[PDB]
């Protein structure tokens, strides 16, 4: 098999359960090296991690997502959010993705002439972290899905991690055992998206 | 073999040849099907490439950004300039990533509520677009780097291709055949890079 199977198989998974077979430290350093690889403008490796088991990861969802949602969703609504923050918390953890801050700037201070890119560069980098992370995942039949609850949720979960406040949250990603495969994804035409030119 | 395999056997290559045995279209095959796969903010799919062989990979990097440095960099200093434009264009080809900005634009106009989340959404998928494609090169054996001169190249590159006024230029990437291994590689301090908290049930 090559890569390109490796990408069809990742597919985003809202039906988690707690049934891996890895361990936590098997877990860690599968996060971790698939971050620390993901390359990043002039190296400056501006991605941040955090990683949350048990307790920890179900209570970032029913309990620091839970309290913010309440307090700017509808009361006819919130039942469905209660259950929607369950089907998170009922994997087995949570990762939350950062960029510093302190060393983008530290760049656009010193390398004026490149300044602008600093910021959109530090967001891609952030993509490919990643996209890192959902494919080392899925190669080890671990599914996930990207989350956004930033930055309502970055306030309780900078206090409660000492986390620096240079650390911007970019993204929330639930992790688990596969308990539903996904639906069937739609593609755009190619002939709209692409443009080959030249021969060799 | 991992993925962590492949992670590491990707790197940034200078040294590049024209030395590929893949023919056209399976070179196109692996790139588009690559950025494909590569997901986006709810099937978006704001990215868009252009993969340019022979003269037209050479001519961007020898005319269009040639001409374009040319008339910005420093005549003591522009001798390096040529220098490396040449060492991109000793490759197979080049793949210009853009992002649609028409699609982007369509979303922060309908959601007020997220308009904030639509372009670094856009520029997240452009690197996971980038991601996959230098993964997909790396298992072939195949190098590849990734530079910017945009957007000072975008006018010449659009017209010369009539692209959509919309595909936003984010990347251009030279790849050929590796004929030389990258150097050494630096890693910060992981006890400042993360942070882990609880156990498993
Ligand atoms: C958003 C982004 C922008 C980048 N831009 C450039 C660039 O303009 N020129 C260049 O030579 N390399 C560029 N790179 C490559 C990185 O500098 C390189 O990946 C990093 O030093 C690590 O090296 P490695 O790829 O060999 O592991 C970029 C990487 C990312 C993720
Ligand atoms: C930058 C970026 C932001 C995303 N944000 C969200 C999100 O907020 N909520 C969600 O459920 N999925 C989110 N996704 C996942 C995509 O909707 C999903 O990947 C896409 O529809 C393709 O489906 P697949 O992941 O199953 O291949 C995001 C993906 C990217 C690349």
């Amino acid at each position: 098999s090559n890569f390109l199977d490796l990408q069809k198989q990742r597919r985003s998974i809202y039906a988690l359960g707690k049934t891996v077979d890895l361990s936590k430290a098997e877990l860690v350093a599968l996060i971790q090296n698939a971050i620390k690889q993901a390359p990043s403008a002039f190296n400056s490796q501006t991605s941040r991690a955090l990683v949350l088991f048990g307790q920890d990861s179900q209570d970032f969802w029913n309990k620091i997502a839970y309290s913010e949602l309440e307090k700017v969703t509808p009361a006819e609504a919130f039942a469905g959010t209660k259950a929607k923050l369950e089907s998170f918390a009922a994997g087995v953890g949570t990762i939350l993705l950062f960029e510093d801050q302190a060393v983008v700037r530290n760049l656009e201070e010193n390398f004026p002439l490149y300044a602008e890119n600093f910021q959109p560069w530090s967001e891609q980098a952030h993509g490919i972290a990643l996209y890192a992370i959902w494919l080392a995942l899925a190669e080890q039949n671990i599914g996930m899905s990207v989350q956004h609850y930033n930055p309502l949720v970055d306030a309780q979960v900078a206090e409660k991690y000492d986390l620096p406040t240079n650390w911007k949250m970019r993204a929330q990603i639930p992790f688990g055992s596969i308990e539903a495969p996904a639906g069937e994804k739609e593609f755009m035409a190619d002939q709209e998206r692409f443009k080959v030119f030249g021969d060799l």
